[PDB]
């Protein structure tokens, strides 16, 4: 529960297997500066949650060409991706398109 706005970070493109199988990660914004940009959250996930080696995961700023991200439910890159001041109830989903089927 975030007083201002709260966002959800989750894995879908088999990305969870890089993190042992945990997909949904909830993160509440402070209510002032909001340092929880997509950029910083990937870092939080990369450094802490990456059980694999990040070499198969995304680049440490937003995503690699391999994993795509939905900001709330839309194309991250066109929206601002890495440098996002977050939006309310953003469903931030990492979808690795390196393996679609």
């Amino acid at each position: 529960s975030a007083a201002p706005l709260c966002v959800k970070v989750e894995f879908g493109g088999g990305a969870e297997l890089l993190f042992d199988g945990v997909k949904k990660h909830q993160v509440a914004l402070p209510g002032q500066e909001e340092p929880w940009d997509i950029r910083n959250l990937l870092v939080w996930i990369k450094k802490n949650l990456l059980k694999e080696r990040p070499e198969l995961f995304i680049q440490g700023d937003s995503v690699r060409p391999g994993i795509l991200v939905l900001i709330n439910d839309a194309d991250w890159e066109l929206l601002g991706e890495l440098d996002y001041q977050l939006q309310d109830q953003d469903s931030i989903l990492f979808i690795s398109t390196l393996h679609g089927g």
